[PDB]
């Protein structure tokens, strides 16, 4: 192990750069250690960078894109004109400038902002970091990200060809736990996709798994479907892979404890961390990453509804045991 200048221990000498850009991405692009706005970009980003990779792509002949190479911030003028890019350019600027002033890898900075993001909302694994991924990079193809109007089964199939399975597809998402819409429906612009957009916890494995009754804005917007309550929004993508039978056991199971859908997705995301590159090659620097505050608050059906509004769709076990709180219907205001 080594202390760095500043005096903080690490087991590698490559972490002292980190935690610079730890001081600095909390000060100012985090706006002091605050779970709003910015972490739930950074996280549409790193899932948007990573996910251009394509083995099939290279068997036809073509470029499949390098993975997690930090190409959406290189490449911006490129990657930034996709259709799923949108709402994004504030934010990829804004990393451009931390990666160039602290020498550090496009592809090292996504991850490692995307780590230390979560530990600013409660409930969050410490997810893991590794470092020495090359600045270089070609641009994505287009295309290979899922879009919210996918079938299951195209959602399922480019994912799998990225490397991974459906349970890992219904783990990734747990990321839509923080998360609210900006650009399906701009009528109401940040409208959450759970009832706790700043808590990193199960309450969208179970929201949306209740029947859909409202509609949030004047209209529904493109890939939206009913939600079960005013201010939520319900994605289509999500509301099919929470019933679709291939997927379904995993959602569910996801409901009832905050520990296990923590361990899964730092597993998935550690796993999609690494795509493009050879993880032997990478040093771990994941002692760098702070801890997020617990969140205690245990898995609740909100506003008097019941398991009888949950539309269970896993055949092999049954839906599990969790809290009811009481009436009346909340009404989410929008996420910060
Ligand atoms: C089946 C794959 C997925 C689809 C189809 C999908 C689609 C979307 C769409 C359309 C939005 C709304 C963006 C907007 O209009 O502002 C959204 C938001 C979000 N997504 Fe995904 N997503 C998927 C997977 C994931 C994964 C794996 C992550 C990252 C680990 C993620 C993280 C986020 C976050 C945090 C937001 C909130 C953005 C904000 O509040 O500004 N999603 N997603
Ligand atoms: C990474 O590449 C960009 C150009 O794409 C450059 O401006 C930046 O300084 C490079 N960073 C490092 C650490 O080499
Ligand atoms: C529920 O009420 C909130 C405020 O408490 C709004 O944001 C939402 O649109 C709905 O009226
Ligand atoms: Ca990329
Ligand atoms: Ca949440
Ligand atoms: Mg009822």
């Amino acid at each position: 192990s080594v202390t760095c200048p500043g005096g903080q221990s690490t087991s590698n000498s490559q972490c002292c750069v980190w935690f610079d850009v730890l001081d600095d991405l909390q000060t100012n692009f985090y706006q002091g250690s605050k779970c709003e706005s910015p972490v739930r970009k950074i996280l549409r980003i790193v899932f948007h960078d990573a996910i251009g990779f394509s083995p099939a792509l290279t068997a036809a002949g073509q470029f499949g894109g390098g993975g997690a190479d930090g190409s959406i911030i290189a490449h911006s003028n490129i990657e930034l004109a996709f259709p799923a890019n949108g709402g994004l350019t504030d934010t990829v600027e804004a990393l451009r400038a931390v990666g160039i002033n602290h020498g550090v890898s496009f592809g090292d900075l996504i991850q490692f902002a995307t780590a230390v993001g979560m530990s600013n909302c409660p409930g969050s694994p410490r997810l893991e970091f590794l470092t020495g991924r090359s600045n270089s990079s070609q641009p994505s193809p287009p295309s290979l990200i899922p879009g919210p109007g996918n079938t299951v089964t195209a959602i399922l199939d480019r994912m799998g060809d990225a490397g991974f399975s459906p349970d890992e597809v219904v783990d990734l998402l747990a990321a839509h736990s923080l998360a609210s819409q900006e650009g399906l429906n701009s009528a109401i612009f940040r409208s959450p996709l759970d009832s706790t957009p700043q808590v990193f916890d199960t309450q969208f494995y179970i929201e949306t798994l209740l029947k859909g009754t409202t509609q949030p804005g004047p209209s529904l917007g493109f890939a939206e479907e009913l939600s079960p309550f005013p201010g939520e929004f319900r994605m289509r993508s999500d509301a099919l892979l929470a019933r679709d039978s291939r997927t379904a056991c995993r959602w569910q199971s996801m409901t009832s404890s905050n520990e296990v859908m923590g361990q899964r997705y730092r597993a998935a995301m550690a796993k999609m961390s690494v795509l493009g590159f050879d993880r032997n090659a990478l040093t771990d620097c994941s002692d760098v990453i702070p801890s997020a505050v617990s969140n205690n608050a245990a898995p609740v059906i909100p506003g008097g509804l019941t398991v009888d509004d949950i539309e269970v769709s896993c055949p092999s076990e049954p839906f599990p045991e969790i809290a009811t709180a009481s009436g009346p219907l909340p009404s989410l205001a929008p996420a910060p």
